[PDB]
């Protein structure tokens, strides 16, 4: 049957599609982490979701593989649907219609190598999984993203350093898929990346360190600089305060979820986040708990 869907993906990792018109209809422990729906596409049965490993690979899917279950399920595991290698988990999920949707994918490594490839390199139906970027032994795909030659790209790294260049065919060169990247962002052996965005005008980069300080900055304090490099802070780092855990775009609008060490699963919005300078140490959760401490921050997607 070819059907609008609503396609909701948690950030544990379980995939449904729901009949848009019944998802509209349906709905003491806490919240916990299969609760966030981390991806929420409205889209076709018929329509494309690309699954991008920790490994490297994607692994696509029709929406209509991913199994039909009311609104209130989390669904079927994405790993075990689809077949994935032994601890391969999912880092990025993308939902399209085809293959000349954007021009590009760029996808971004926790050791900071960031790589273009045409999207329509991606259109096989070969095996499960194909190759999107040789990794190194130490490192894991962290982002993935559509874009074209005309937009910038902001890197964030654990350590409050973040990056963000114009990705133009000249500064980063379309690549094949079983390739290395090259560099995006120079950091220190005790950091990593944290994600990858395009850049949108009237968005704000949240912030939050594991001590729980977050703060939201509008993405016009990130200077545009050359792709390579150690970039800018992001962050007033404390020992205190603790290193970052999440750096998402964020709107006025966006709802979000702080994942606690001790409190389990909570709700904030982007509204809630102090908007502060580049290089301000970030404003406590009211919320999070004398002594407890902040594990993520995740997007509410719907």
């Amino acid at each position: 049957a070819r059907e609008d869907v609503v396609v909701t993906i948690t950030e544990t990792g379980y995939a449904k599609r729901t009949k848009t018109d019944l998802y509209r209809s349906q709905k003491g422990a806490g919240l916990k982490q299969d609760d966030i729906v981390a991806h929420f596409f409205v889209c076709s049965t018929h329509d494309l979701i690309l699954f991008f490993t920790t490994q490297g690979r994607v692994y696509r899917a029709k929406a209509y593989d991913l199994p039909e279950a009311s609104r209130t399920a989390r669904g079927q595991h994405v790993a075990n649907l689809l077949a994935f290698q032994p601890e391969e988990r999912i880092a990025q999920v993308i939902q399209i219609r085809g293959y000349t949707d954007a021009p590009y994918l760029v996808l971004a490594t926790r050791n900071g190598l960031v790589k273009k490839s045409k999207l329509t390199d991606f259109d096989s139906n070969r095996s499960g999984g194909i190759v999107a970027v040789n990794l190194r032994d130490n490192d894991e795909l962290v982002g993935a993203v559509l874009c074209s030659a005309g937009d910038d790209l902001l890197l964030v790294s654990a350590n409050g350093q973040s990056i963000r260049f114009s990705a133009t065919d000249e500064a980063l060169r379309p690549m094949g898929r079983a390739t290395s990247g090259v560099q995006g962002m120079r950091f220190n052996i005790d950091d990593r990346l944290l994600s990858l965005n395009v850049v949108r005008e009237g968005t704000y980069l949240l912030v939050a360190t594991s001590g729980g300080y977050a703060k939201r900055t509008a993405i016009e304090e990130y200077p545009v600089q050359g792709r390579g490099g150690k970039g800018v802070l992001t962050v007033m780092y404390d020992r205190r305060r603790g290193r970052l855990v999440g750096a998402l775009i964020v709107d006025d609008d966006s709802e979000l979820y702080a994942v606690t060490s001790g409190g389990g699963v909570i709700r904030t919005a982007a509204r809630q986040v102090r908007k502060a300078g580049r290089q301000t140490k970030g404003v406590r959760l009211m919320n999070l708990g004398e002594g407890d401490t902040l594990l993520a921050i995740a997007r509410n997607a719907e």
